[PDB]
């Protein structure tokens, strides 16, 4: 249950990739794109540990969230090329998967983004984020979802 949860910032994952994401769920680490990057380390470094950064994964095309992971350190920019689906993706963080579970965007389209013209959150692009009574709704709907 999520709804402890005060402080903390949440963003959508977007991937191209389903075997990136296999690998984040195997080796605990991600990257984003340039600026996705640079956001989310920003984002995780002003926290100062005061609460958590979450990122709800998705892969492009397939219908459905696919789960959670809390972002566990900051951002190195200079790490070994050529690890993921393409040579583009650079730079590498610690992550820890919360929940792995397939979630239909059914279940989560109603569920508006203010600070993206309303758009439903399930037509968010990569490190979208998410306001955070928005995302305890979608987290509260992934993590009962059955
Ligand atoms: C890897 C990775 N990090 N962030 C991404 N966004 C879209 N496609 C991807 N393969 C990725
Ligand atoms: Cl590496």
């Amino acid at each position: 249950y999520f709804q402890h949860m005060k402080h903390g910032r949440v963003f959508i994952i977007k991937s191209y990739s389903e075997d990136d994401i296999h690998r984040s769920i195997k080796y605990n680490i991600w990257c984003s794109t340039e600026h996705g990057n640079k956001r989310l380390d920003a984002a995780y470094r002003s926290m100062n540990g005061k609460g958590p950064v979450y990122l709800l994964f998705s892969v492009n095309g397939s219908g459905h969230f696919c789960g959670v992971a809390e972002m566990k350190s900051a951002v190195d920019y200079n790490t070994c090329a050529g690890v993921w689906s393409q040579d583009k993706w650079k730079g590498r963080f610690d992550v820890r998967w919360i929940f792995v579970k397939d979630v239909p965007n059914s279940q989560l389209r109603h569920i508006r983004l203010e600070n993206n013209e309303n758009k439903p959150v399930t037509n968010s692009r990569d490190t979208q984020e998410v306001p955070l009574e928005k995302a305890k709704q979608v987290l509260k709907i992934i993590a009962s979802y059955k």
